[PDB]
């Protein structure tokens, strides 16, 4: 009496980020006022977001309604290879994002020469191979698989494949995919910040006759909530053999899923993608 009520919802998540997904590509592909140098930062991510929502939700959801991986034992590696490079790439995309924000901000005559049309590919491309080094080469060849008795049936056996890795690969790939970009984004937000504050006090002076906050506060608080308790169980769960359950980790895990179905809501409400949206449709 459990079963079709979850399938729904799982389904409306996967039509969701689907949905908004193909709408913020297909607007930037047919308007040439809406392209702009850092739009294609926005174009990565919304692909990134796409091919999550097309291939890592839809089956992960398979495992858990119907408890058996029935499809191939080869399959589920690339899954998770996939899965990898989809959280990797969306993640250093928020972060080039907040890069160019800084730079936009600090600094308004050097802008146009530090930044230019091409090196926007130049950057996806590096922020895309750096995705790809850290998710397909380590899975594909196995040196994440762990040493331990337990789940070497389950990579034995072609009915199971669950994640499992040794000490090293965990800390590496947390390490790559979450603290750094975190620690680069609070720096560039507090100094954004501090500046818009410095401005606001400034007219003050001579106009003798908030935004920033709430604005700031959405950015960062929907990045953490979303995926800081995943990471920080990731890391937990390997230190110490034994304090966290494998239900509570697929929840957190599927919790920080729901982060790529709300980014084109948090970045994409300008009156350009407003008059866009009322274009299209
Ligand atoms: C199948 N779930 C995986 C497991 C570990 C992991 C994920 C995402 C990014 C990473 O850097 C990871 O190490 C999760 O999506």
């Amino acid at each position: 009496v459990w079963v079709v009520g979850m399938g729904i919802v799982m389904s409306l998540i996967v039509l969701a980020i689907v949905f908004g997904n193909v709408l913020v590509i297909t607007a930037i592909a047919k308007f040439e006022r809406l392209q702009t140098v850092t739009n294609y930062f926005i174009t990565s991510l919304a692909c990134a977001d796409l091919v999550m929502g097309l291939a890592v939700v839809p089956f992960g959801a398979a495992h858990i309604l119907t408890k058996t991986w029935t499809f191939g034992n080869f399959w589920c590696e690339f899954w998770t290879s996939i899965d990898v490079l989809c959280v990797t790439a969306s993640i250093e995309t928020l972060c080039v994002i907040a890069v160019d924000r800084y730079f936009a901000i600090t600094s308004p005559f050097k802008y146009q020469s530090l930044l230019t049309k091409n090196k926007a590919r130049v950057i996806i491309l590096m922020v895309w191979i750096v995705s790809g080094l850290t998710s397909f080469l380590p899975i594909q060849m196995h040196w994440y698989r762990a040493t331990h008795q337990e789940a070497i049936n389950c990579y034995a056996e072609e009915t199971c494949c669950d994640f499992f890795t040794n000490q090293a690969y965990a800390i590496a790939s947390s390490i790559v995919s979450f603290y750094v970009p975190l620690v680069i984004m609070v720096f560039v937000y507090s100094r954004v910040f501090q500046e818009a504050k410095r401005q606001l006090q400034k007219i003050d002076k001579s106009e003798g006759r908030h935004k920033a906050l709430k604005t700031l506060g959405i950015i960062m608080g929907t990045f953490t909530l979303c995926w800081l308790p995943f990471f920080i169980v990731n890391i937990v769960h390997v230190i110490q053999d034994n304090l966290i359950r494998k239900e509570v980790y697929i929840l957190l895990n599927w919790i920080g899923y729901v982060n790529s179905g709300f980014n084109p809501l948090i970045y994409c409400r300008s009156p350009d993608f407003r008059i866009a949206f009322q274009e299209l449709l």
